């Protein structure tokens, strides 16, 4: 509705989602983006865990 993304994310991009179980940020790939709720279904690479987390929890992959 009035959800203005805090971070410009796209489908098929790598990000760092905050695991709702441990609370730490692991590497995850965006499979789907729901701008209606401001959330995005991400899948942690290597693990296989997929959860719907907001775009505010999605941090950029800082490798440099
Ligand atoms: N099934 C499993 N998932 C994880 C995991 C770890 C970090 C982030 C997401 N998932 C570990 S074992």
């Amino acid at each position: 509705a009035s959800t203005q993304p805090t971070h410009s994310w796209k489908v098929g991009d790598k990000c760092m989602a905050v695991w709702s179980e441990d609370g730490q940020c692991y590497e995850a790939e965006i499979e789907e983006i729901d701008e209606e709720n401001g959330t995005a279904a991400i899948t942690f690479a290597g693990y296989g865990n997929a959860e719907v987390t907001p775009l505010l929890n999605l941090k950029p992959v800082e490798e440099g």
